[PDB]
């Protein structure tokens, strides 16, 4: 759902990362 490392973009929207 945001910016980082590991992988988001299933949870937060596609936003992309959060690591």
């Amino acid at each position: 759902g945001g910016v980082g490392k590991i992988i988001e973009y299933f949870i937060g929207g596609g936003v992309g990362r959060y690591g």
